[PDB]
């Protein structure tokens, strides 16, 4: 899986350990091995959410499966929780787009997962 | 809705108020209230379009609905117009990818939409 | 087509000709003229892959067609090869998401390709 967070919160506000925590928490949440989890945090972005430049985040989670109604609610609680606690971003200023990737459309190490 | 523009134009060339204008104009164009609209502008990027490093932009618009043939033509006219007028990017050096998101695949405020 | 690479490799380690090399190689691989190809490289990113911050890349390739099981297996070899040689990234620390875009969902030059 791959999780990306884009935020206007400054780099200095991203705690040491955050990438590791996202990796571990996402491994738990998706049930996929941590070695397959990629995480990408992009601070200091020029962003607005609802016209306001208060802290916000635009995120994506891509996974081959493990994406769906109840699962995505669980991920959103988890991930908004982490963004609120670690980056001090209000959950109502976060969007997370979820993508259920076909294995044939995910490349890795000179092939795909199909 | 979420609009992202990645461009090689420098940050200093992005006019004051650009994210506000994008918010307002996208609210009008999509019919969604501006509170729902998130905008993300990423200048100074290392990019090429057609092998040329002249000003260009790669953009995305994600929305739960309000995506379709005629609508996307209208968004393209609007958005290319703004990138041309405000960032001085030729419309023929802009790609905009449109994504119709299922509500269940959009997280917000500790949960997802439906 | 549009190819994006996000990587923790530093900017100074991205060769000046990489965007052009990618443009040319992707034109050959997709069978699309290079004028249609846009490339975006984002270095210096805060990323981890499998919980490690050794060099890695998260990439996407969007195209109106020319996307599919066999083609994506081929693109992965092409792109892993380029990332390994030019950016010194191990191919097992590369993900590439492939997106077959509907022409109606790709904006360009004030309109879409529909
Ligand atoms: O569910 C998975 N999703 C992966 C993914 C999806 C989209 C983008 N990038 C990566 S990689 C992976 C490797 C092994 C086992 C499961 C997975
Ligand atoms: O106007 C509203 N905006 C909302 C929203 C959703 C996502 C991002 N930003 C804002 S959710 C909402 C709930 C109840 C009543 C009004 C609203
Ligand atoms: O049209 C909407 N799209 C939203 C969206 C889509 C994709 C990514 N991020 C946000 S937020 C929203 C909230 C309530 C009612 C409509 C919408
Ligand atoms: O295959 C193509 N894909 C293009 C694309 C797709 C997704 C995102 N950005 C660009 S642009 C294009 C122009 C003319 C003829 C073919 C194409």
């Amino acid at each position: 899986p791959m999780f990306i967070v884009n935020t206007n919160v400054p780099r200095a506000s991203v705690p040491d350990g955050f990438l590791s925590e996202l990796t571990q928490q996402l491994a738990q949440a998706t049930g996929k091995p941590p070695q397959y989890i990629a995480v990408h945090v992009v601070p200091d972005q020029l962003m607005a959410f609802g016209g306001s430049s208060e802290p916000c985040a635009l995120c994506s989670l891509h996974s081959i499966g493990k994406i769906g109604g109840a699962q995505n609610r669980s991920y959103s609680k988890l991930l908004c929780g982490l963004l609120a606690e670690r980056l001090r971003i209000s959950p109502d200023r976060v969007y997370i787009n979820y993508y259920d990737m076909n294995a044939a459309n995910v490349g890795w190490n000179n092939s795909t997962f199909a």
